[PDB]
Formats: C-alpha cells, sequence, structure tokens
C-alpha cells in the first residue's frame, strides 16, 4: 500500500479469529467497522519528520499471519529553504521548564487510549471559514526537515466562535506556551482534535462536549503571526493532515 508522510490510514481487516496487529513489538489497537460486521479497523499513521522508507505490519490470527506492507511517500507539501540552521536555541530556564512540563502532560494524554467511540457521526469543520495556511508546510535545511506545520490554520478574526468538530471528552483547556489557549478533545480510539490560539476557552477539563457545540472564541494567543484558528488532528500517535483525516474518517462513520 502507499501512504504520504504526515497522514493517517484506516486499515480494514477480517474480524474473525483475529488476535492482534503489530508493528515490530508495538501493538496497534483495533475497533469495529460500523457498517460491515465481518471487519475491523485500525488507524496507522506516518510521522512527517523521519518516517521510515517502509513499514511491515502483521495481523496475527488464530490460524495464520497476514502481512501488510506500506510504502512511504513524500507527497506534495509546500517547503521553503532555510538559511540559518535550526541551532539549539537557548530559552530562559523558566520557559524550558514550562515546555517540558506541558510536553509531559501532553504525552500522557495522547497515549491514554480510549477503546470506545466518543464521537457522533462525521466530523465537521470547527468554523465555516477557509485555509490561510496548509498542513505540512515544511522548513528544510540541506534536504532535511527541520520543522513543519502540525495542523491547518483557518481565517478567523479575534473572537470568531469555534465549535467542536465532533463529540468527545475535553482533555486540555488552558494556556500553553506554544499552543496558547488550547482545547484538546478525546474522540476515542486515539483520535484527538486540537483548537489553539483561542482568545476565550468556554470548556473545562473532563467535560462532555457534543459536535457543533461551542468550545471557545478564536484569538491570537501564543500566535506570533496574528489572529487565526489552528486546527490539528492527532491519531495513531501522530499529528496528521486534519482534512485528509476527516475525509477518510467520515467516509466510514457517516451517519
Ligand atoms: N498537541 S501539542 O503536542 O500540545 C501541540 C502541537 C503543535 C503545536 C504548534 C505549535 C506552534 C505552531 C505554529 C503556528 O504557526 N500556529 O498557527 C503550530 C502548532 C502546539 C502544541
Ligand atoms: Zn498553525
Amino acid at each position: 500500500m502507499e501512504l504520504i508522510k504526515g497522514q493517517a490510514l484506516f486499515l480494514e481487516l477480517d474480524k474473525k479469529d483475529f488476535l492482534s496487529l503489530k508493528n515490530n513489538d508495538k501493538n496497534i489497537p483495533t475497533f469495529a467497522h460500523p457498517k460491515n460486521q465481518e471487519k475491523i479497523l485500525a488507524i496507522f499513521s506516518l510521522p512527517y519528520k523521519n518516517p521510515p522508507q517502509n513499514t511491515k505490519l502483521i495481523a496475527f490470527y488464530k490460524d495464520k499471519k497476514e502481512e501488510i506492507f506500506i510504502k512511504t511517500l513524500e507527497g506534495n507539501y509546500k517547503s521553503e529553504k532555510l538559511q540559518v540552521e535550526n541551532k539549539k536555541i537557548f530559552p530562559p530556564k523558566t520557559i524550558q521548564e514550562r515546555i517540558a512540563k506541558e510536553l509531559k502532560e501532553a504525552n500522557a494524554i495522547y497515549s491514554s487510549y480510549t477503546p470506545k467511540a466518543l464521537f457522533n457521526g462525521a466530523f465537521n469543520i470547527p468554523l465555516n471559514s477557509f485555509i490561510t495556511s496548509d498542513f505540512g508546510k515544511a522548513r528544510t535545511f540541506n534536504e532535511k526537515v527541520a520543522s513543519y506545520h502540525s495542523g491547518t490554520d483557518f481565517r478567523a478574526a479575534t473572537g470568531t466562535p469555534i465549535y467542536a468538530a465532533n463529540s468527545g471528552v475535553v482533555k486540555i483547556a488552558k494556556d500553553r506556551y506554544f499552543a496558547g489557549n488550547s482545547v484538546v478533545i478525546d474522540h476515542g480510539f486515539g483520535i484527538y482534535s486540537q483548537y489553539y490560539h483561542l482568545s476565550k476557552i468556554d470548556v473545562k477539563v473532563g467535560q462532555k462536549i457534543k459536535k457543533g457545540e461551542l468550545i471557545g472564541l478564536s484569538g491570537a494567543s501564543g500566535r506570533v503571526s496574528g489572529p487565526a484558528l489552528h486546527f490539528g488532528i492527532l491519531a495513531g500517535g501522530k499529528q496528521v493532515d486534519p482534512l485528509d483525516f476527516v475525509s477518510k474518517f467520515n467516509a466510514i462513520f457517516q451517519l
């Protein structure tokens, strides 16, 4: 199979006599195919930075093993040539500490797998705006990816209402260093949506939020480049193309 880096892939497998799905010694969870009852699904993601050239998954069954080969593609992302090497930047220890703390808080949340659907049908757009900055915009130094845009940015003046893209449980609802005022929703199955640089947060941690329900007002908090909404999707343990994902997810979980 073929998958562009920084993208998610819903794998289809026979339900019957299935024991596990592995990638070397790291197990991948599975969930029901909502229409076809003889199948199950698994989300596989390739990171934008340093993906392997290829991947070999193994679906182990009671009576056999079933290999999946996935070729990694570069795709067609925008990329600007960097001039100054991404040298180890030297922040004040107060900022270093906050980033480290927030990294630890985030990793714990993003590997807190919930084995049921908290969502309700398809994802919707968190607002009815347009993309000002695509996902996957890379900054490159001697053909190596130094950094990239982990989500997609919508046009939003400060104070534009933002709504949850799907139903779920709120896991983060606060100001963070890089993200600014952040909302992060667990939709189940390792699927998390992200809403950053808000001017106002209208939800609490642990709160059940419905799709289409208001989560906050867009802002510019922690955003150097002016007011806008940053929308991100983490799934299969990786930041992925949010619109590519929504499209793939929605084709399965429509109604
Ligand atoms: N879920 S997480 O691990 O806490 C997390 C992931 C990504 C970012 C992030 C930081 C800076 C920018 C720059 C930008 O131009 N935004 O508009 C974009 C995204 C922040 C937090
Ligand atoms: Zn952004």
